[PDB]
């Protein structure tokens, strides 16, 4: 399982949308699938 | 023909409004008419 990230979270604050509230806006992005598809076994627990 | 204008472009981005999107905001100004009415002439196509 390989996961690309970005290591930083970006954080951002605006009383310029909402006047009275402050509405603090983070996100950090981030993703991935397998990449070895024979390094992973399950166990089905039906047959 | 005179223009009058400033010689830049302002640019404000603006991450606030537009919440995942950054928004550039360019606005130059420019203004002008006719200063001599004498130093232009037309051609009229009617008569």
């Amino acid at each position: 399982y390989t996961i690309a990230e970005r290591p930083d979270l970006r954080v951002l604050r605006d009383p310029f949308s909402a006047k009275p509230h402050v509405l603090f806006y983070a996100s950090k992005r981030v993703g991935g699938d397998v990449s070895d598809f024979a390094a992973i076994k399950l166990l089905k627990f039906a047959a």
